[PDB]
């Protein structure tokens, strides 16, 4: 139940959401409940010659705002008005209160650069993350349901049972939760 919490534009983070955070060696933080699962995922990738890093875990409200504002600025520089930019940025960065990053349940995983390319990490994760309870949260073929663009770096902990079902039936989290009730 706990790891199946739905957070998106229609489901904000609950008001007094408690989370205990573990600090990784790079200073990023995650929900302490997902720690051994993320550790196992990283160990397994490295046993396969794939070297990922956690580019972003937990974010405070203000951090989310800033990430979003930066995405808005990028669209403004490419010829969007302020209003247009804000709407387009939402397809990539959630408004504060609606990011999975604010749960500590989501990590953006990149390649280390030296040993692996992005695409080798993204491919490995797509094919293996579910065995560690993580799903590719925003897949290209579910944008019409999730509201979010293809983000091959963004992985969400839901637990092994749910992740495996979601993987084999080719679902997004919203669809899985709908079919659970
Ligand atoms: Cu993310």
């Amino acid at each position: 139940e706990w790891s199946l919490i739905l957070v998106n534009r229609q489901n904000p983070i609950p008001a007094q959401y408690d989370v205990e955070l573990e600090q990784l060696s790079n200073g990023e933080r995650i929900d302490i409940r997902i720690s051994p699962y993320l550790q196992d995922l990283f160990d397994a990738a490295r046993a396969d010659g794939v070297y990922p890093i956690v580019a972003s875990g937990y974010r405070t409200t203000e951090k989310q705002q800033e990430i979003m504002d930066e995405k808005v600025a990028e669209y403004k520089a490419k010829g969007y008005t302020s209003a247009q930019a804000k709407a387009e940025a939402e397809t990539w960065v959630a408004v504060p209160g609606t990011s999975e990053h604010q749960l500590g349940l989501a990590v953006d995983i990149n390649a280390d650069g030296i040993h692996s390319t992005g695409n080798e990490v993204y491919r490995w994760l797509d094919e293996n993350s579910y065995r560690f309870g993580f799903i590719r949260r925003y897949p290209p073929d579910k944008t019409e349901i999730t509201g979010v663009s293809n983000e091959p770096w963004h992985y969400r902990y839901v637990g092994i049972e749910a992740a495996t079902k979601i993987y084999h039936q080719g679902l997004c989290l919203e669809e899985y939760l709908n079919t659970e009730k």
